[PDB]
C-alpha cells in the first residue's frame, strides 16, 4: 500500500529523526529571538495535511496572514552516506486583522506532492476519490505508528483538512488550545 | 503498491529537484577545489542500490576504500512550506590498495533504509523475500519513471547489487570503480 509506504517515510525518513531534538532548537531559538515561541502552543511542530493533496511551497502566498519570520536552528546528521545531511524548519507569525496573534513552526506534509503526481500519471492511475482515499490512510497511518511515541504529542501537532476554508484560522486554533 | 510510492517519492521530491542543478555545482566545487571532478564519469551522482536494504549511514566503514574529501555546494528551495530546505551532496574517493582510483559524488538511496525498518516492524510485517521483491521493483519502476527525464542518465547512475550470503567476494569500491569507469 502507497500510503503505508508514505507514512512509514514520513516517520522514518523524517518524524523519528527530527522530534526528539525539537525543544532543544527552541530553547535556543528564545535565547537567539528574544523568547518568541514562549507560549505552550508555539513549542510544536504544526504539520499541514491538506487531503486534497494540494501542497503549495509558499505560505504567505496562500494566506497573507501567514509571515515568515525565521527559521530554527539547523541540526545537521549523517545520512545514508550524505554527510551532514540538513534538517531544517521554517517559525511564522500568524495575524488576525493584521496583528500579531501567534507564533508557531509551520510545514505541510511533503509526501503529498508524491501523492498527487502517482495520481496524475497516465498508467499509475488513482482519480481523485482513490487519491482522497490514500491521503486519509496516509494520515491514518502517521497517526498510529505515532502513538507507540509520545514524544510526538509532546512535540507536533498534525492539521488534517479537506476543502470541498481558513488557514491562518484553523493555524491559531491550535495555537491557542495550548 | 509500497515500492512504486517510493519510487515515486526519490524522484518526485529528489531526483526532480536537483538532478537539473547539478552541474552548476559541480562546477563551483571544480573552482574551490583545485578542479578534482576532472573526468565525465566524476562529474555523475552516483546512488547505490543495496537490494539487500542494509543501508547503513557512513560509507568508509562500510568500504574502507571509500573515503571522503568534501562536499559540493548546498542548494536552497522552498518546499511544502520550509524556506531554503536544503539538498546537499557529498563527494568521496574511491581507493585501490591506498591508491587514489577514482572520485565521484557518492550516496545510498535513503528510502531503502524504510523498506529495511516497515519490514522488521511487528505489524507492518513482511518478510525477506518480500522485502527483495520490494527492493527490485523500487529500482525498476524508478529506472521507467526515469525514461521521460532525459537529463537524468547524464547526471546519475543507479547502481543496484545485492550482498552475497553465500560467502562468494563482492567489493563495493570495485564496483563503483566499474561504473564511474563508464
Ligand atoms: N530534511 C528534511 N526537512 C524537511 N522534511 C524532510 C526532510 N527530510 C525528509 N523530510 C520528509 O521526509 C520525507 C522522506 O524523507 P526521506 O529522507 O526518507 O527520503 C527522501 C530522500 O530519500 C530523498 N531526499 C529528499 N530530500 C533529500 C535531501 N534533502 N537530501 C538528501 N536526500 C533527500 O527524497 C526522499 C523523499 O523526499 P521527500 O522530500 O519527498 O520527503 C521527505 C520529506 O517528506
Amino acid at each position: 500500500n502507497v500510503a503505508h509506504g508514505l507514512a512509514w517515510s514520513y516517520y522514518i525518513g523524517y518524524l523519528r529523526l527530527i522530534l526528539p531534538g525539537l525543544q532543544a532548537r527552541i530553547r535556543m531559538f528564545n535565547q537567539l529571538h528574544n523568547n518568541m515561541l514562549s507560549g505552550a502552543g508555539s513549542r510544536r511542530l504544526y504539520i499541514l495535511f491538506p487531503l486534497d493533496c494540494g501542497v503549495p511551497d509558499n505560505l504567505s502566498v496562500v494566506d497573507p496572514n501567514i509571515r515568515f519570520r525565521d527559521m530554527l536552528p539547523q541540526q545537521n546528521i549523517d545520512r545514508a552516506g550524505i554527510k551532514n545531511r540538513v534538517y531544517s524548519n521554517s517559525v511564522y507569525e500568524i495575524l488576525e486583522n493584521g496583528q500579531p496573534a501567534g507564533v508557531c513552526i509551520l510545514e505541510y506534509a511533503t509526501p503529498l506532492q508524491t501523492l498527487f503526481a502517482m495520481s496524475q500519471d497516465a498508467k499509475a492511475g488513482f482519480s481523485r476519490e482513490d487519491r482522497l482515499e490514500q491521503a486519509k490512510l496516509f494520515c491514518r497511518t502517521l497517526e498510529e505508528i505515532l502513538e507507540d511515541v509520545p514524544e510526538s504529542r509532546n512535540n507536533c501537532r498534525l492539521i488534517v483538512y479537506q476543502e470541498p476554508f481558513s488557514l491562518s484560522q484553523e493555524v491559531l486554533r491550535h495555537i491557542r488550545q495550548e
